[PDB]
């Protein structure tokens, strides 16, 4: 079996090896990537995603969201106040602000233990979740605004042809803006290209362990666990990696930097923050190996967790048992 610890792997493709998306996929996983929840792709020398980022400042973050925090520094929730709309010039002189900006560290891990520390003492804005993508239409490899489409996959592998759509999303980042411990809609993959900016601290749990994450997250949110059966599906938890460690649980950690690629791996838990001022793009997407992930993905039939058109195909194809409680909770 390949990696068998369950590292993240991290690749270094040729100009050659990244016309072919789908087949660089399946050579990551032929090599064990998949077993680490996470894998870090460094494009080819060669490559851009666009000539400059000169001109961005007029997108529109129509709400940013206030990140509040509440509980102790290594295990709490948080909640998303929305703000009025700005600019992302305007979020990039807020993010730079002194109220808002990355304090002085020595490097990575002195940043790392200072979020840790000191996270839930403030409540940075994340322009998160922004449909639009940043690759200029001449790029060709990699383009996660030109990927083939989930339904395709689905129809590819299963026959059957399926309304729905699948865009991209841009996330501006200030320093401590923070994504909580969540596997992706219906345990897809997903993509994530940093445009600019800060660099981004990932952690992840191997998908085949990550029933051990749900089990301390049940102990530490017993509320919420009364409450909803998969209540990571809100996306409000965070568990700091001391706490997962005292407890025992899998992980790894890694940062990446602008200009790579992060690919989340099926039923891969994953959590992280920003470190100052960035923009990432990301998108969701399905492999062959995929489609018995989200025949097993568990659900959020409570009513909070709340998501887009297009995984109600999803669960009404994959799911049937499941979809009519589902689809309550969606309505
Ligand atoms: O970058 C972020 O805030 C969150 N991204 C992801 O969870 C992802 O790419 O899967
Ligand atoms: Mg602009
Ligand atoms: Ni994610
Ligand atoms: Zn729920």
């Amino acid at each position: 079996a390949q990696n068998p610890n369950c590292n993240i792997m991290i690749f270094h493709p040729t100009k050659e090896e990244f016309n072919d998306f789908d087949k660089y996929i399946a050579y990551m996983e032929s090599q064990g990537a998949h077993r680490a929840g996470l894998a870090k792709i460094i494009p080819p020398k060669e490559w851009k995603a666009r000539e400059t980022y000169d001109n961005i400042s007029e997108i529109l973050i129509a709400t940013p969201l206030q990140q509040v925090a509440s509980g102790r520094a290594g295990v709490f929730t948080q909640y998303h106040k929305k703000k009025k709309a700005m600019t992302v010039g305007e979020y990039r002189h807020l993010a730079n602000s002194k109220k808002y900006q990355t304090p002085p560290h020595q490097n990575f891990e002195d940043l790392e233990r200072k979020y840790w520390k000191n996270r839930i003492y403030n409540s940075p804005i994340y322009g998160a979740d922004i449909s639009g993508s940043l690759f200029d239409e001449n790029t060709k490899q990699w383009n996660l605004g030109h990927l083939g489409t989930i339904q395709d996959l689905l129809e590819k592998e299963c026959g059957v042809v399926i309304e729905g759509v699948n865009t991209p999303y841009l996330y501006f980042g200030m320093w401590k803006t923070t994504f909580a411990w969540h596997t992706e809609d219906m345990d897809l993959y997903s993509i994530n290209y940093l445009h600019l900016g800060e660099p981004k601290t990932w952690y992840v749990v191997p998908p085949e362990h990550g029933q051990r994450l749900e089990r301390l997250a049940r102990e530490l949110f017993p509320g919420s666990s009364r409450g909803c059966g998969a209540f990571l599906r809100h996306k409000v938890a965070l568990i700091s990696p001391t706490v997962l460690k005292e407890n025992g649980i899998p992980f790894n950690r890694i940062t990446q930097e602008a200009g790579e690629f992060m690919v989340t791996f099926p039923y891969g838990y994953h959590a992280g923050f920003n470190h100052g001022f960035n923009c990432a793009e990301a998108i969701n997407f399905a492999t062959p190996r995929w489609i018995d992930y989200g025949k097993m993905a568990s659900q959020c039939s409570c009513g909070e967790a709340r998501v887009t058109f297009s995984m109600d195909a999803f669960v009404r194809i994959l799911q049937p048992e499941r979809y009519d409680l589902w689809k309550r909770g969606q309505d």
